[PDB]
């Protein structure tokens, strides 16, 4: 006899990515952080958007790239390195009443996947989480770093792991005074576990 | 003295099917597949449905049939096999606001049965869950592969478990701008722990 | 050469617990391939690769002996075994291509690449001795009935290399096959029963 | 003509100067899935899908009998599983089938020419600078033969525009038949092929149509 459950949580499952365990021998040095870094998200500086009834379902509401790009902090101290290397985590918030109704689905989408359209039959390919908007809580998950380079440089931008956002089912209300109701979006991220730059470099303050 | 709780889970109970188990020595190959297939859901090729202020209580949303049909990298690996045996697991996701009330029935109806018509008070009957259209997170169930052969043929159509939704209460909203407000509703599955195909074969890319 | 990527498929031992009886054979019969009805061909320097050469279900009907002692009983379980027979002398040249299709398979064309797809062997058409294969009962029911022919696992010969070799005046030299079979260890029919006059 | 060894039966593998190549236990701490394909594509060899040519005795030494990359696609199912993943690592094991009649003649050679090699001429003069084998097209059994990953990254993108060590059949010695009687056997040889030990894909997607 068993029992199966009718209601679990998301918890994206991963199997564990080596950040500078491999990009070790190959690099001049291994540059630590400062370890608060790792202790709270912030927003990313390009994590803002809106779905909107306007929206069809399908459109890509946000394609961020894994990088030190995604975190104010590690942007400010890739300045004085040559390149990165690790994983990340993010989360994303949404502000919808419940008067909106419609599911988004944020997925991970590989390196050297071809670059084009996705469908919403697609995009849940992909391991994914899928949040309707009247969610309150933020919804976070794990930015890998898939690679086949032992260590990204910092001011190439290199090609890795992105993470997409489609509107999966339309975005509608009822009918108060609505299509003037924007469900406006953030997203924040910090470094990951296994994180760290790879080479002091004077900060040349222009990247 | 004794406690009995008035909330619990759904967790609707099942006892194990065997899977490759039964149709080891009767085959001639047992095909593993990707073990990270296992790992995560992804919509169905047809988990694509829409409930409505116009649908009578008693209506069939869908029925789903086991099988790879039911997963895009299942109904892929298909072409090189003939044939497949094991368990699945399926889950719901449903788009309604606070405004819209109603609740469906998922059900699993065993293979044999006669297939006809089914009432509210019948669909009950099976092994189900209840779901009611405002639920915002995903809702799990596990099919299972009740069968009287040792193993199903892919290309053949063989006859296995259902999965049925019926709109239980009828959905009905307050008068805002409604009877246009239909419910999305999609389904993804996955392979359970005791799937696999049955005999490598050329890929006929034709199925 | 009898190593081909197949698990040994168990018959008459699944079958036993559901069936009333387990009725057994002329153990003389075990021990004489014999020819079965339609495996026969003959290439010419002229035939095209891909062709197909015999193909070929099992069932009791392969071999005369069976075919009258289905008429017997009720249902069947069990393999065989089969050999091929090629000839050729050493002055040719050509590959053939004999694979196991599983029983549930759409039928249709096979292209020479897909052929190889299946558990399968290639033989050059210069071998003296016959090849040996077994013909496995792979199925979902745990034995067949004898009244009604359903799907079993087939044997599939398909010109794999085209003939090279010389020829007089006539008769341009054809490599001629033939195909023989027999029970084998574990192939037991199931019920007795009285035999109907049109079977 | 007959069933004699008249014939050269060279399935000898002359030790082609190589060094084993890691595969997918390279990329394995890199890739966030867990990938594993079939056993049962492992054990049977299985034609290439531009796995057949032929050789007339009318080309001429240094034509290029196949010239094929390492990848996914040399094995139908290799093939239709590269459509479900990005990217692929391993080595492949390829047998080369010429069996030609006894009354022919003539020889040729098999190199592993590396990645980064500049592709189009590659002369007669200059393929047996890589490893290689001469193979007499009067062989009896299947040639076998490697086909490792010397690579310089993690793992090829399984959109194939990476560069792999491909290997490259020439015709070394002209066809020439030795039978008395107008006519000249063209000689067709097949290659099939299966992979290595840890050849691997490495991360799920989503399995486009029309690969």
């Amino acid at each position: 006899q068993d029992l199966v459950p009718a209601a679990v949580e998301q918890a994206v499952p991963i199997q564990p990515v080596a950040g500078a365990a491999l990009a070790a021998p190959a690099a001049g040095q291994i540059n630590q952080i400062d370890p608060w870094i790792f202790q709270n998200f912030v927003q990313c500086p390009l994590g803002e958007f809106s779905i909107s009834p306007r929206n069809t379902p399908g459109e890509i509401l946000f394609d961020l790239a894994l990088g030190p790009g995604l975190n104010p902090y590690l942007a400010h101290l890739s300045a004085m390195y040559t390149g990165w290397v690790g994983n990340m985590e993010v989360q994303l918030v949404l502000a919808g009443n419940a008067f909106t109704a419609g599911k988004v689905v944020v997925a991970l989408v590989p390196p050297y996947f071809p670059k084009g359209s996705l469908t919403t039959a697609q995009i849940t390919c992909f391991p994914h989480v899928m949040c309707d908007v009247r969610t309150l809580e933020p919804i976070q998950l794990p930015l890998l770093d898939v690679r086949r380079v032992l260590w990204h440089a910092t001011q190439d931008q290199e090609e890795s792991m992105r993470l997409v956002c489609m509107l999966y089912t339309p975005l509608r209300t009822n009918s108060p005074g609505d299509e003037s109701f924007v469900v406006s979006g953030r997203l924040l991220s910090k470094p990951a576990a296994d994180f760290n730059f790879v080479y002091l470099t004077p900060p040349i303050e222009r990247t």
